């Protein structure tokens, strides 16, 4: 028994064809089965024919006769159909309201999550459907990992390098950081975990969560997890106040956090507030600063990734009493300078999926662009706070949507919080980039920030751009542009100072060929997000939607403190780079 995700109407029915089995009310259960292919219906039992070896599961073809369910064939003389009168049969028949359109819920219930339009719906539908979609999508995402073949150690060629044999008649996952495996040694009568792993083409290069002497017959699967049902909305109902509420501002603040005193005040006069922090504009400085501005306030610092939480801890370590901090870790190596799993400590740093059930004066959810509505709901479910602050940049990179291949996902669809920042705009904006040369600040300001991002640093005159398509080759799940690397090889012979540069591209295979040929450290744009380097060499590699995504490109070029070379494929983004043009060697 439970609550009809469309009416809320109290019902005894769940759709059995829906992978989440949402409770549906007589009206809504009915309007769902007749308009889709979903016809299995679960109650306190499954509406299936209890006749001996009868296949009939379709609720339209079934009847209650006695207190058992039957098809046309096996039914007793006295029966009524389970599914007529615009209603399916269960408890609470008399309480039931329905809807004018069940269209959105049917599409969420039945979409395969490969098209952008699916994520657009999950973000514009009603809030209760946002939760149902967020569950349905995540469960689809975890199930699709099982579709992938087991990889098995056939040969140990060296250290860091392996020969994999692959389960037959199942697809192989792409071999980039987005796919994290789990090893396993072959035991008496079962299997035991042996760390999480990632892989890259060679054989295969593996970078594992621990070190081992892993031997032949050890095998790797993408560990999937149970997706829980969602209760809390993605955003709580907004409230605006006329005084700061529940928080006591400091009398003396340092001139280091003085630029955020206005903003910290806004944080205190609404229930939840959005901070768009462009690259190197001071998000974590803002987040720790809030503690100093509201010294007595209990603050839970949260984010999706261990790395985002650890970065909030590193900043905290520099400004807040250590004895007042605790890192929550569930029973991967993360920040170990705070007492571990002390829920009652004044400053709690902890990832979304490890959050305890607790209250707080402020919740700071950092790197908000990487959040899904699933994560938004979890936070609201685990943490009851006087104030919620969502820090991020909807111009940076979202969580990867492993399933999505048709359409592009616009930032107003990354999650509820981002949707607000792109539609009404953010409550607050860090408007001065400290990290990057003026030429890169001026470019992204125009590109994705509506000419509101200001350069702290001057021009470096060390920002170059070259229009060179070269030659694209494809391997199994990536791209390579050898001529674009060749051009960098030549630039480096003529500009050897640039040998301190990080190499960035939108493809891990481009990156692998580059590491061999240039010996620069390499990053994918997606793995570079939240890191800074003096000198960046970027090869676009392709002109695909992937390699021209304005958010990817925004993150690529804003990694540079001093200088950047961009070897560009796309004439559009080339022309938007406010950089010195260099001609083809
Ligand atoms: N000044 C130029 O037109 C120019 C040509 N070529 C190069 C290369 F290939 F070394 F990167 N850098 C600059
Ligand atoms: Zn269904
Ligand atoms: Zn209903
Ligand atoms: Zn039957």
């Amino acid at each position: 028994v439970g609550a009809c995700v469309l009416c809320n109407s109290q019902t005894s029915l769940r759709c059995g064809a829906c992978i989440r089995r949402p409770f549906l009310c007589c009206k809504c259960c009915y309007d769902h089965v007749i308009s889709t292919s979903h016809k299995l219906v679960l109650s306190v039992n499954p509406y299936v024919c209890n006749a001996p070896g009868c296949d009939v599961t379709d609720v339209t073809q079934l009847y209650l006769g006695g207190m058992s369910y039957y098809c046309k064939s096996h039914k007793p003389p006295i029966s009524f159909p389970l599914c007529a009168n615009g209603q399916v049969f269960g408890l609470y028949k008399n309480t039931c309201v329905g809807s004018d359109n069940v269209t959105d819920f049917n599409a969420i219930a039945t979409c395969d999550w490969t098209n952008a339009g699916d994520y657009i719906l999950a973000n514009t539908c009603t809030e209760r459907l946002k939760l149902f979609a967020a569950e349905t999508l995540k469960a689809t995402e975890e199930t699709f990992k099982l579709s992938y073949g087991i990889a098995t150690v056939r040969e140990v060629l060296s250290d860091r390098e392996l020969h994999l044999s692959w389960e037959v008649g199942k697809p192989r996952p792409p071999l980039n950081r987005n796919y994290v495996f789990t090893g396993y040694r072959v035991t008496k009568n079962s299997k035991v975990q042996i760390g999480e792993y990632t892989f890259e083409k060679g054989a295969v290069v593996y970078r594992g969560t621990t070190t081992y002497k892993l031997n032949v017959g050890d095998y790797f699967v993408l560990t999937s997890h149970t997706v829980m049902p969602l209760s809390a909305p993605t955003l709580v109902p907004q409230e605006h106040y006329v005084r700061i509420t529940g928080l006591y501002p400091t009398l003396n603040i340092s001139d280091e956090f003085s630029s955020n005193v206005a903003n910290y005040q806004k944080v205190g006069m609404q229930k939840y507030s959005t901070l768009q922090g462009p690259p190197g504009t001071g998000k974590s400085h803002f987040a720790i600063g809030l503690a100093l501005y509201y010294p007595s306030a209990r603050i839970v610092y949260t984010a999706c990734s261990h790395a985002a939480v650890d970065a909030l801890c590193e900043k905290a370590l520099k400004y807040l009493p250590i004895d007042k901090c605790s890192r929550i870790i569930p029973a991967v190596e993360c920040f170990d300078k705070f007492k571990v799993n002390s829920t009652l400590e004044q400053y709690v740093f902890c990832t979304v999926n490890a959050l305890p059930e607790t209250t707080a004066d402020i919740v700071v959810f950092d790197e908000i662009s990487m959040a899904t509505n699933y994560d938004l709901s979890v936070v609201n479910a685990r943490l009851r706070a006087k104030h919620y602050v969502y820090i991020g940049d909807p111009a940076q990179l979202p969580a990867p949507r492993t399933l999505l291949t048709k359409g592009t996902l616009e930032p107003e669809y990354f999650n509820s919080v981002c949707r607000l920042m792109k539609t009404i705009g953010p409550d607050m904006f860090l408007g001065t980039c400290r990290r990057c040369p003026a030429e890169i600040v001026d470019t992204v300001s125009a590109l994705v920030y509506d000419n509101k991002l200001k350069a702290h640093k001057d021009k470096s005159a060390q920002c170059f751009k070259m229009f060179y398509k070269g030659v694209i080759t494809h391997d199994v799940s990536s791209a390579i542009n050898r001529p674009q690397i060749g051009v960098v090889r030549e630039f480096l012979t003529r500009n050897p100072a640039w040998r301190k540069a990080v190499f960035i591209s939108p493809y891990n295979s481009q990156n692998a060929v580059a590491s061999k040929i240039l010996g620069l450290p390499t990053q994918t744009v997606d793995s570079s997000q939240g890191s800074e380097y003096d000198y960046v060499i970027f090869t676009q590699t392709t002109e695909t939607a992937h390699s021209c995504n304005v958010n990817r490109f925004n993150v690529a070029i804003t990694r540079a403190k001093v200088g950047i070379l961009c070897i560009m494929s796309d004439r559009d983004l080339y022309d938007k780079l406010q950089f010195t043009s260099l001609e083809i060697p």
